[PDB]
């Protein structure tokens, strides 16, 4: 009930009104992205009315996995950083319509655009180790010839034949023990236990950034928070259109009749102010199902307190569990937060000081002044001798509008997390806020004599513990997640990074905003194109950008001047193409 | 001063004020779609002061080739007729923001759009042969294993290596032999003299619509004719913000200083009501100058008087051979506007009429109803065997606002013109309207009785002798154009489809909106990127469609048969693609 397209012409199109939408209402469980993306795209493209829009919410605010807050009784923290690039097409289709909150007359993209070309980002320090030394080989990718042939395999491998593949099962030793390897798994917090799929996803989704993959200089971010630079701005849109939030509602289950001929979500139970209740449902009350999150169940800690380590199912993963007993075209929940090795990714923090010798180390390593407002570290630093694997990251301060302009609030993020550390010999999982404050200040170089000082009085971190936090990219098998409206679904339809469409990548805002408009537009019958993921791994042009970077800037000759068997085929085909537009491209893309 | 973008970030993002604009003002030369474009831009993105815009006119009327009106004394003519795709990526960027003149609170783009949506366009007619029969193998290419070849092989060579190449210089019989021919010379005025350079430009650069080339699924139109539809918006638009129409103003000469470091225009010397005039510039003052007219000099007749030959260069080709004198930089217009040989088009025709037996002729033919006010022939009918290689094409009905709703106006022209027709056995350009009429109508299958009763005193053509019609594909070498903004140009600028611009196809109006564009943000270092031209010949999936439907649908198996050398090649390297994403991907677009 869609269709996909590219250009100018259906980007800057409208859809006519969509037809027997002024009978009908929606009902969004969780307040995340998805949901409110969603609910712009019904009152945008649909032309629903808002006050036929129910957003569910748990929570007290909204917002999701996008927060950022001056939490009581602690501190600032976000639990992550958004890294955005210019090829989110649906989140830019998205935001064009969204008035921004800090300049007049102007859209949400309209205030990115002009900030990330008034700063550009770009990392002038991206790895360091020995206690604050920048890597020698910063900026090389360092792979051997066996490692890109594994890259290329896995991307030639199709995904039918990656059913629960692990990418530690696709790579070899030279792979993991290149650059590569540190700045991808880093900066997209892979695990080696993970999905080698959605691995590949990744190496075809952003093909045209591995020119910009070691120093960030592809990235993009807002001023703020992504609460108050994405999830404000939408919230007012959607007050100023009267749509519903619905604050403190708790879906424990949804009554869906799965016949030989529909799937007809019929009831939602939920539990309102600890009274059980029930929403009745028509064929006109479409639901939009966030399945899983991977904030689920967070717990926190704060400056002297670790954040207490959980396997709780909370809301989230008990309503997917719910809905997979009722048809196993509705997912399995299990494959994603059952199993979650102790070694994965649990812990963030947010570090936040005004302390001189803190601030001054650090613009000794990002060589950029931290306080001035400008970019600061261009996106994480890895530090790649750690035992952690940490990486920490200080987006343009402040992040918070109301934080003093003297403070900076770093991220920090750790990939193993049953490992003692280099100086606080514990797992991160066993550690309060200052100590995995302590354990960070030691890799920036500062002296062993002022680190705990400086840790426990001088800042002020709280740590936060996200059980699921990695559910994104465990080994999956197709079908595992359910298809964004189930095959005979009249009212259903499931969104979010947890629900199932073509080529996009996980652990992605964009996909959020790819699944809640694709929702709306197939359950609506919405008159418009899909903007298709972007075609860069179709493009003859970026694959033979893709060669000439990922052999760290060779031209083909360099690349097989170690083999007779590769030296004849490239003098053949060489001169197969001599004095061709075949030759002029591969020359105009340095690889001849 | 500028760069190429593609996708939507790019797309919905508007540019800053550029530098120093509250000081500048714009002269553009010529009312065509080129500087109505330009000056639409100036005015959007440039933001510069609409009584600083000053549109230059020597016809009573703005337009040029997209005139469509009931010229007195005459009737009903449409110079031609306007073939428009999804991929018109500036176009699309321009009338998106140029209100409809037909629907409240709507676009050009969105009238356009979904008009388009409601009567989609596709032929169930395309060629005729023996008065009135449609060819038998029409659909399909019959392109022999030769001529493929040659296609590709065109294709493969550098655009550098095509200076004054013809396109019977890299052809033979069996391509000029096939239904693939027919339709591409006959929808896009093709020659067999004219620039090879320009037929492969055209064949990479709609290489993703081969699928609807011979039944034009993949063909738009407006509602009436582009003088109603495009000429008047983008004129209400403009005169809304105050820009400067001046009528009647014929530019002779541009003063211009090139010198070592900078080329600016000094003056602009005019003649305004019988009085020579002169403009002084600064350096604040861009130029817009629309090089060369297809339509220049053109001469009318009636139905019962030939339009009169002409070779005369009007204002436009002595201002560009004025301009040439200046600098070769500034392009070559003889190669365009001179040698242009007597078998190339020359006259078009309009045919209006309510007499029921030819109205029901047509529908015998385009199997549609003519006054229905949808589509009629879907683009323009071929007639095969035709001397005079005649087409003829009958739009949505009327294509004028105020025509009689019991009217027809049919739009006909001819690729040969000094060879004899079959009834009428003068050339079409020693024939009167009427006897145009005739002609066409013979080929119909109209009882030779009624044909010349029916063509005198039951229609009024009106026929058009423009002695520039194909001058955009005369043959050509790089640097016969001037670029849209020159080598150190300071204030000059050249749009229009006899500028210079990467890749695009000229004969269509987005390469005077690209160049329209590309020249105001060159000139005003907009901070916006330009959409690249359409990327389908670097998409690997776009190549295997054109595989797949260049050898009449036949898959890799079946190309090969005929041949151990073709046999063995596929064999061996299909097994080493064995099992792969490169097989699945072939076999989704059936080449396996
Ligand atoms: C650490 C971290 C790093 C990130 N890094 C990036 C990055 O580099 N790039 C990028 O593009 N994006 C990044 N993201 C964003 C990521 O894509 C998020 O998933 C994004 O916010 C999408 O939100 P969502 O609505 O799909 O899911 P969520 O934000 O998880 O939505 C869940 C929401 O639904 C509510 N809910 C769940 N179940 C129920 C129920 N039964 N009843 C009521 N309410 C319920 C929850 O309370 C919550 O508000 C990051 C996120 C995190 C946490
Ligand atoms: C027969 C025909 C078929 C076409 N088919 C298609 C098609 O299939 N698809 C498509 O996309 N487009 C088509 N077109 C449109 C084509 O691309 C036109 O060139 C288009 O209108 C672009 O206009 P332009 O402003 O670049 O050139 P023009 O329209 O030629 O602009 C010239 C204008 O400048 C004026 N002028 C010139 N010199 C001077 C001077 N010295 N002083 C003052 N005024 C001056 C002229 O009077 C005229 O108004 C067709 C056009 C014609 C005529």
């Amino acid at each position: 009930h869609m269709y996909y397209s590219y250009g100018n012409y259906e980007a800057f199109a409208r859809p006519k009104k969509p037809e027997n939408v002024e009978n009908k209402s929606a009902y969004l469980i969780g307040s995340g992205l998805a949901s409110l993306a969603a609910a712009c795209f019904l009152i945008r493209d649909g032309q629903m009315e808002g006050s036929k829009i129910h957003i569910l919410e748990e929570l007290p605010k909204a917002g999701g996995s996008l927060d950022g807050e001056n939490m009581p009784l602690k501190g600032y923290v976000v639990r992550g950083g958004r890294e955005m690039e210019n090829h989110f097409e649906c989140l830019w289709d998205l935001f064009r319509s969204i008035p921004s909150l800090e300049i007049d007359n102007a859209s949400v993209l309209d205030e990115f655009y002009w900030l990330n070309k008034e700063d550009p980002n770009y990392s002038r320090c991206r790895v360091i180790e020995k206690q604050g030394q920048r890597l020698a080989t910063d900026g090389d990718f360092t792979l051997t010839k066996t490692a890109i042939k594994e890259i290329l395999d896995l991307c030639l491998t199709n995904e039918e034949d990656l059913d629960d593949v692990k990418i530690t099962d696709v790579f070899s030793d030279d792979f993991f023990n290149s650059n590569f390897w540190i700045y991808w798994k880093t900066m997209f917090a892979f695990e080696p236990w993970h999905s080698a799929m959605e691995m590949r996803r990744y190496l075809m989704r952003f093909v045209h950034h591995i020119s910009g993959v070691a120093d960030f200089s592809a990235l993009k971010f807002t001023k703020y928070n992504q609460y108050e630079s994405l999830v404000l701005p939408m919230v007012e849109y959607l007050k100023s259109h009267g749509v519903q939030f619905e604050y403190d509602v708790k879906v424990e289950d949804i009554k869906i009749d799965v016949t030989t001929s529909q799937k007809i979500a019929r009831e939602i139970l939920i539990d309102r102010n600890g009274n059980a209740e029930s929403i009745k449902l028509t064929i006109n009350d479409l639901v939009f199902v966030t399945n899983g999150s991977i904030t689920e169940s967070s717990t926190y800690g704060d400056n002297d307190t670790p954040a207490p380590p959980t396997d709780e199912l909370g809301g989230s993963w008990t309503l997917w569990k719910n809905l997979a007993r009722q048809s196993p075209e509705f997912g399995n929940p299990d494959k994603f937060c059952q199993n979650i090795p102790k070694k994965s990714w649990f812990v963030s923090a947010t570090s936040t000081t005004n302390n001189k010798e803190i601030i001054d180390t650090i613009e000794s390593i990002c060589k950029r002044d931290p306080l001035a407002g400008k970019t600061v570290t261009g996106g994480i630093i890895t530090i790649n001798d750690s035992a952690w694997q940490m990486s920490f990251t200080i987006n343009r301060q402040q992040q918070f509008k109301d934080q003093p302009e003297n403070e900076i609030s770093t991220w920090i993020y750790a990939l193993y997390s049953d490992v003692n550390g280099d100086y606080i010999k514990k797992p991160i999982t066993e550690c309060s806020g200052n100590e995995i404050c302590q354990e960070w200040l030691y890799h920036l170089g500062v002296s062993t004599d002022k680190i705990e000082d400086l840790a426990k009085h001088a800042s002020n971190t709280i740590p936060v513990y996200m059980p699921y936090i990695t559910s994104y990219f465990m080994t999956r098998a197709i079908g595992d997640r359910p298809l964004v409206v189930p095959h005979q679904s009249q009212n259903l339809a499931f969104i979010g990074n947890f629900a199932e469409t073509e080529r996009d990548t996980v652990f992605t805002t964009e996909y959020s905003v790819r699944t809640a408009m694709e929702a709306v537009y197939q359950l609506l019958n919405i008159d418009r194109g899909i903007p298709e993921v972007i075609n860069s791994p179709f493009d003859l042009r970026v694959l033979m950008d893709a060669i000439y970077e990922l052999n760290d800037h060779q031209d083909l000759r360099e690349i097989t001047k170690d083999s007779k068997m590769q030296k004849l085929a490239l003098a053949g085909f060489l001169k197969k193409i001599k004095g061709t537009y075949i030759e002029s491209l591969l020359k105009e893309h340095k690889l001849l």
